[PDB]
């Protein structure tokens, strides 16, 4: 029985995450890299590996926005497609499936709100009617770009577009420093249904200080939401940090938080789940994982158990 059959419409109380009959449920599974560089993973075949196979329950399509990066700016309605193509294979499945505006060197979301604003408003209009499509409204906002000044603002336009029509499928907010400053929420959180806030960290770059400011959070009634997270450190070049990968994801399920790893390509770094030439359509043996990709394969089996 699919991830979606069982357990329906989720609803944020509190710091935590709901299935339709109030029982705690975590997500866990994998991001695309970006869908204009390594799209030919976002489809039915490698999700249906994914859900059947690694046993994942939730997909995130990274849609980048800046321009220079051939982002959504540069290229909406090709990029567009490639996350209904994402949303329709995840919604066949019965997997639950993010849609990130993949925000970074675009570090201020405010720079394309007005375009942000449509395009989650149509994604709304297709995918709001049943429970699968979460919506990333900003992956990483970074720079001298605070919750108070300028996340939060960008925020609250975007959920009362969303919420006009989507009254009830979950939105995930990015917060400050690539989404490390959960902290900063309580001092004025949004009064909108179901909505949760970013945590990003790399194994080998990030500690116990931020589980301590994520703490923080939760202490103050912050929902929190993992919704990227490396195995490498944040330059890529350390190779994997398998135990402190461990360590970490020991602390998201002692506090059901759900997560999903980055990311579900085959490029040539530490973070890869991937071996360069595996096959779009997924099925890929052990030689085609890579040691990330066989550590995170073995985590999401070995949580179902
Ligand atoms: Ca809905």
């Amino acid at each position: 029985k699919t991830p979606v059959a069982k357990n329906g419409q989720l609803q944020v109380v509190g710091t935590a995450l709901l299935n339709r009959d109030g029982k705690p449920f975590q997500l866990r599974g994998i991001s695309t890299h970006g869908l204009q560089w390594f799209g030919q993973f976002a489809n039915k075949d490698a999700f249906q590996t994914l859900r059947d196979d690694w046993k994942a329950n939730v997909v995130r399509l990274a849609m980048y926005t800046d321009p220079n990066a051939n982002g959504y700016i540069a290229q909406p309605e090709w990029l567009k497609a490639k996350v209904k193509e994402g949303v329709e294979a995840a919604k066949e499945l019965g997997m639950y499936v993010i849609i990130d505006w993949h925000i970074l060197n675009d570090n201020d979301p405010n720079l394309y709100k007005e375009q942000a604003k449509r395009f989650f408003a149509e994604m709304a209009r297709e995918y709001g009617n049943t429970p699968n499509v979460i919506y990333e409204i900003a992956n990483e906002p970074n720079g001298d770009v605070t919750w108070e000044e300028k996340i939060r603002p960008y925020a609250d336009e975007v959920i009362r577009t969303i919420r006009s029509i989507d009254r009830d499928n979950l939105i995930i907010v990015g917060t400050g420093t690539w989404s490390q400053d959960v902290d900063d929420v309580a001092s004025d959180p949004l009064p909108y249904k179901n909505i949760m806030y970013a945590l990003h960290f790399y194994a080998g770059t990030h500690g116990q200080f931020l589980r301590d400011k994520a703490n923080y959070a939760l202490s103050k009634g912050t929902p929190i939401f993992v919704t990227e997270w490396g195995t490498s450190d944040a330059s890529g070049d350390g190779g994997v940090f398998l135990d402190q990968s461990r360590e970490w994801l020991k602390y998201l399920d002692s506090k059901t938080i759900s997560w999903v790893n980055w990311s579900l390509c085959d490029k040539n770094e530490a973070s890869a789940a991937l071996r360069p030439g595996a096959d779009p359509h997924g099925g890929w043996g052990d030689d085609h994982l890579s040691d990330s990709g066989r550590f995170i394969k073995a985590k999401l089996i070995e949580a179902l158990e």
